[PDB]
């Protein structure tokens, strides 16, 4: 059918790790979804000790915003880089078909904007990131990256085929940043992004990241900003990393049915401990709480977690159950 | 039911690469299984080299002992810190639900002991460790590590839902250790665990393990303590990596059945050469044994296997089979 | 039955990325599958910079030629070590059972051959790689290993059970080089493999490739020698790692049914992103290409693609279909 016959919404997108509204099961028969982003070249600090890098991000944010769509829909992404910023960018999304994921279609100098359309054909968790030719890494590991979820247009299933619906979901993104180093170890500081360049390369290189965080920055998900759920609830948790593996894992919990490579028309692994997400790869993990208390949401290589950065925590709340765990003997002499 | 009416079992645990006995089909109801583990911080030597860490263990043994127990039973831990000790120590099970594992449950000073229950709800192998707050990675890559295993009440099954019976089990434990160097990269050497802590943190930050190894050493299972097996025996091998993602291969060999990521309510992966355990992951391999002679049981990453140390040998007796191989043109001019 | 009452076929390898000749689905019985290889040692020229290696191949290229053969065949190695070589060599086959996998009888000095015969039966592409023993990573990580493909007798099938058939095949072997360095960080050059060899074990030791390259160099499946097809063609894409993990993703399009870890008796993973092929390990992944124009394929770690040279191109013809992708507002102020 003609595209311009299909029903058009409009979305505003939310910060992760929230995520915008919308229906598991689709409400309409297929439409144009409308999304806007507007890029945003900031500075941002990254740790504790203040580190502060030249990030490249959609809508202000690192990652960029979960969007969400039913398979089959249509995607109309305007993208705008205003002339506030320096630099050239695009958009891959790997939810796409062709023209290398709309990256050829959609380089956008300063001052400049452009219109996309793909049609989401495959559900699942997609990464999308940015892709200008001859600078790829470097766009991706400053922030330049996010997801597209495609929801089967019935919802989500089991390994049965039975429904499975999600009271609240999350949007994590891991990001790997690496800042250059002298020889002592120091972080150098840099006066523009072109004087950055070669040393940057350099730094992606050694392939060790300085840093590895949530949502933008060490402890982004802690404290005031932890997430939050009840004992009982149902929480999806999808989970994005553009460049680099990482392995999930929600220390007091698990992943009572889980996508590791994010795809729908599989079925999902069950009662996983911690799952590997590949590299430009987006998965999504499904859990219903059964303790309060506070959990840890980690990358479990627990070097990457601790010390670099990759640990949230979510604050559950309700009734203590002392079936499924209790201390017998308190510690003591 | 009442916890109280329930059968206790004692279970006395035994030094990997062994397993304690049990049975793979459940002989009883549901049990509170009781094990006793005494942590010990000793002197290890882990390279040929004669490279000495002052490793910290369960039970004293790198890894902590495999502990076996069916899907819904009740594990009840006592955990003992003897005063001969010197720091805080817990213990996170990924098998349980709630207070980050146990770990919230269970810091034992030295001196102190403590008891844990949990119900074991769901099947599968299982990481568990030391996760004291703000040292987590240190005391994991230390070799405070092991693994727990929950069988189906009606044990293994196929991808087609038939029993797999097997007729040996072992353990092994791969641990990534990360000694400090210094700029010639020589090995640091240090009086007290507090000041090796801030070196340890440095070298865990470039991570790059120094050293890989099965049960604790460079050739900890070659030689004498090869793992052993017959032709025609039906082997399972128990694997865990706490902290860093590990491809087990056996060479000569393949897996048959492989539950990578190690939870029995999903089918095996079939016929595999090598497989991907996460960091934080404890997965099982199947294979029937087809020919004699020696085997190699590897971290597929070739380097972390033969120059690093994670590297094992089988030693398998029976009649050799010429149709599945043979010489045909024996090494000549 | 006897293996001489068996038909024999000679197959002559092709240089990879191509692949020689065969049926998807088996039109003879159970054959004897006759293949030679020619161990070379040679200069190689690996990247822009025209640093140059002394690489070990099978047959003269990296990666060593995928051979084919049905589940059930017999597959006849004769290995060649001609006299102009200066190491010792061998063949160990992921693909069969038994002696590490052949290399403990297949062990060539120059001037010597062998042959080896093994039963395939297990179906799935494999790794084959060199296996010295006390120096296998060195082999392997400088070129010496490739792929063998055993196909199901009655071809592959879907998750559902139903037939799929390719219409064009291609072989990526991704091959991680270390290229030793000294303190300023250029490539140290060597006169011998012996005086090479102590430098060559401490570059490996970093875990950090200084090059990771598609069919032996930098841009080798680029420009004249970019992989082809056309627009609704099926093809089959066949990629191994014999050390270390990679993670392939086709930028612009998807694995339509892949098999991450390479076994068909295993269902396929559907619509993946990007999937993670374990060091030691070969996977194979089939597209349906449904947009013209030039796709890169890459280890979707971006700076392994972009800086090392883990990326290759397909040039695809045919026709745009702007129902999948369309520039609705194309770049403008
Ligand atoms: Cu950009
Ligand atoms: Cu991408
Ligand atoms: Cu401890
Ligand atoms: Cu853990
Ligand atoms: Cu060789
Ligand atoms: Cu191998």
């Amino acid at each position: 059918v003609d595209i311009s016959t299909l029903p058009r919404v409009k979305v505003d997108l939310v910060k992760p790790p929230f995520v915008h509204a919308h229906d598991q099961v689709a409400k309409t028969g297929p439409r144009v979804v409308e999304f806007t982003m507007t890029i945003e070249e900031k500075k941002l600090v990254i740790d504790r000790e203040g580190t502060e890098i030249h990030a490249m991000t959609f809508n202000g944010s690192v990652p960029g915003p979960l969007m969400v769509v039913h398979e089959n829909d249509y995607v109309e992404l305007r993208l705008i880089n205003p002339d506030t910023n320096t630099l050239l960018h695009n958009i891959d999304f790997h939810a796409a078909t062709g023209a290398l994921g709309g990256g050829a279609l959609t380089q956008v100098n300063p001052g400049e904007e452009t219109t996309l359309r793909f049609k989401a054909t495959k559900p699942g968790v997609f990464v999308y990131h940015c892709a200008p030719e001859g600078m790829v890494p470097w766009h991706v590991t400053s922030g330049m990256n996010g997801a597209i979820m495609v929801l089967p247009r019935d919802g989500l299933k089991d390994e049965k085929g039975q429904p499975l619906t999600y009271d609240k979901i999350y949007y994590v993104g891991e990001q790997d940043f690496y800042v250059p180093k002298d020889e002592a170890g120091n972080y150098k500081k840099y006066e523009t992004p072109g004087e950055a360049y070669e040393d940057a390369v350099k730094a992606m290189r050694t392939l060790t990241p300085t840093h590895i965080v949530f949502n933008g920055a060490v402890g982004a998900l802690t404290g005031d900003h932890a997430l939050t759920a009840a004992v009982g609830e149902r929480v999806l948790v999808v989970h994005s990393q553009a460049n680099r593996d990482t392995r999930p894992h929600l220390i007091g919990g698990h992943g009572d049915y889980v996508w590791a490579t994010g795809k729908f028309r599989n079925p999902p692994d069950l009662d996983q401990e911690t799952w590997l997400i590949p590299g430009g790869t987006a998965g999504a993990a499904f859990y219903t709480f059964r303790q309060p208390g506070v959990y840890a949401y980690v990358n479990h290589n627990l070097i990457e977690a601790f010390e670099l950065g990759a640990a949230g925590h979510f604050k559950v709340t309700g009734e203590w159950n002392d079936d499924l765990m209790t201390s017998v003997v308190k510690p003591a002499s």
